[PDB]
């Protein structure tokens, strides 16, 4: 099959948050059937980033999800042709991130071409002031609507010292060919970072994702 037990990852993100432009490139690897992946990210333009890196990390591929045999796998079926996704993250203080990604496959490597725009973040809020400390673990509700797969998360962005900000995710995942469509289900995520310098010039992200009925 085209999705091997061990796959590699290359990515590029072009982004703009509150007007600040940047480029990030990443290289990594994962185990698509185990639902695990890791990516090493480097800021290539725009360093040091003047905002929270956590609003970028979930943009850095549901092909890396453990799926039970009885739930059709929208993402793995889409290959070799691939899929793309479009996501809106709405923050409780009216900040908003819109991000899109195109996921393709070259040999044994997934390639992500990502574009991200963040706007309307309060200038002295925790995002622009770099006061976040990662994401909680989460549950994404997956469901078919208008012939494509949608995912919703009621997420929590953790704040240094205490508490969190609520962030709603709405994602549309679009296979590039017809695939067998799943019934509604859940994907449980845990995204984490290795300890990093506050400049965030180099960051390693890890994610685990498991689907369940
Ligand atoms: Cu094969
Ligand atoms: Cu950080």
């Amino acid at each position: 099959g085209v999705i091997k037990p061990d796959m590699k990852i290359k990515l590029k993100m072009e982004g703009n948050v509150n007007g600040y432009a940047f480029v990030i490139e990443g290289e990594g690897e994962g185990k698509p059937y185990d639902g695990t992946n890791t990516i090493n990210l480097e800021v290539k333009e725009g360093a040091p980033l003047p905002f929270s890196y956590d609003i970028l990390t979930t943009a850095f591929n549901r092909a890396f999800t453990k799926y039970p045999d009885d739930i059709p796998n929208y993402f793995k079926q889409s290959f070799p042709e691939g899929y793309s996704w479009e996501r809106t993250m709405t923050f409780e203080d009216k900040g908003i991130v819109k991000v899109k990604s195109d996921i393709s496959l070259e040999e044994d490597s997934f390639i992500y071409e990502i574009y991200l725009k963040g706007e309307n973040f309060p200038p002295n809020g925790p995002v622009m002031q770099k006061k976040t400390t990662g994401w909680d673990a989460s549950t994404e509700r997956m469901y078919v609507r208008d012939g494509v797969l949608k995912g919703d998360v009621k997420h929590k962005l953790l704040l240094e010292g205490g508490g969190y900000y609520r962030v709603d995710f709405k994602t549309i995942y679009r296979a590039k060919k017809a695939v067998k469509l799943p019934d509604y289900h859940f994907v449980d995520h845990r995204i984490e970072c290795l300890n990093h310098d506050k400049d965030h010039n180099k960051v390693t992200v890890y994610e685990s994702a498991v689907a369940r009925n």
